[PDB]
């Protein structure tokens, strides 16, 4: 890449694929952020069931029933709450930076390059404007100078700008995997961790409380009948 | 339960304890509507990233390496899909029944019962009003009978209430335990399910890809030297 015309066109290709590239990271920002909310949410909803349980007893058997659903539900809470922070920090921290930083920084330095180049726009015309006509030694060195100067700051900004464009080549892909290794990992330990607090004893207790159900209703319909007939002596 | 005195009374007890029933469940309604709301919510975020990782390709091995994590992603998503189902099923349609249908029946017949009352004590009122004067025989015969009738009224909606406060007793157990059973049941085939797509070839690809990350930024790395290099040379 020995020359400005090749770099430059070079450029613009880099530059069109780091618009792509904002484009579909901003998507995908925006669907982690979604699970990341969603995440959090149902760690406080599951975290407030279980403390709501406990609260029963302040108003005996059921009372204990609810204890045992308090404490499973709470161990599963505190799964849903280790996923929760392991999410913010492996998968929406790379993704939130990846915006936040590196492709805020494409934009200033998109800028920086913008100005100079209008910068060195002005210097052209004015030198243009001053080759109409017969005036001083000294402005036509500083028009030529001004050219000189405005052009290497335009190079220089120029460089700056296709530097972190070709860097980005690489972030884009590092901050595409990163969250998806996070989230697939944290993933891992949260059905691991949870699905082993579910075992079979846990699963003896269900079956009896079904059990307890169905006997309440039983003896629901049986005390109906009694009811009504109490209705019928009293009337 | 003999006499009017006694049953009166105890509907006092049975209407007190639907109060509290009424508050708590309402409490219990509302957090798990929250968590309902927030898987609802977690499997559709699950689902639009897998989706945004397929579509990467409608801009080659990054293509494939995004395909397989939408594929684990997806299966994921099932997963929450299949419990967000059962949630409203079998958690949210039983506290939501006794919520809309129990709770709301229970308002409904002691207002019916307030309104018979209501209509009695006016009988009374007009008793005692047409006692001090001397008057007809037949408004004597009508007030009196307005007397009969309005409490036989008054007896029976009481009744018709006492007996759906003492059902709310039974209704009260059930439709605490069975929204947790259905919760339970529906997270144990979700860790189960979920648990056993996150196999050991899928963390044999996760510490592939982490190797991949890390090569990416030793690339990375040497590439912004040569790039460096390139800039000093152009200028």
């Amino acid at each position: 890449l020995e020359d400005s015309p090749q770099t430059r066109s070079l450029l613009g290709v880099f530059e069109e694929d780091a618009t792509a590239i904002s484009n579909y990271m901003n998507q995908l920002y925006q669907a982690m952020h979604r699970i990341y909310d969603a995440q959090n949410e149902l760690s406080a909803a599951t975290h407030l069931t279980s403390k709501l349980l406990k609260e029963y007893e302040k108003q005996e058997v059921m009372s204990s029933t609810l204890q045992q659903f308090s404490k499973v539900i709470d161990e599963l809470s505190s799964c849903h709450a280790v996923l929760s922070t392991q999410l913010a920090d492996a998968m929406m921290f790379p993704i939130t930076q990846f915006k936040e930083r590196d492709l805020k920084e494409i934009l200033t330095l998109k800028e920086v390059f913008q100005i100079a180049s209008n910068d060195h726009d002005a210097a052209i015309n004015r030198y243009s404007r001053l080759s109409k006509k017969r005036e001083n030694d000294k402005v036509k060195y500083e028009v030529t100078e001004d050219v000189y100067t405005s052009r290497k700051k335009q190079h220089q900004t120029m460089m700056h700008y296709f530097c972190a464009l070709n860097t980005l080549q690489y972030k884009k892909k590092i901050a595409l995997l990163e969250p998806l290794l996070g989230y697939m990992q944290a993933q891992i330990s949260f059905f691991k961790m949870g699905s082993e607090n579910l075992n079979e004893q846990l699963e003896e207790f269900l079956a009896n409380i079904g059990t307890s159900v169905q006997n309440v209703r039983r003896e629901m319909d049986s005390d109906i009948e009694t009811m009504q007939q109490t209705i019928e002596d009293l009337e």
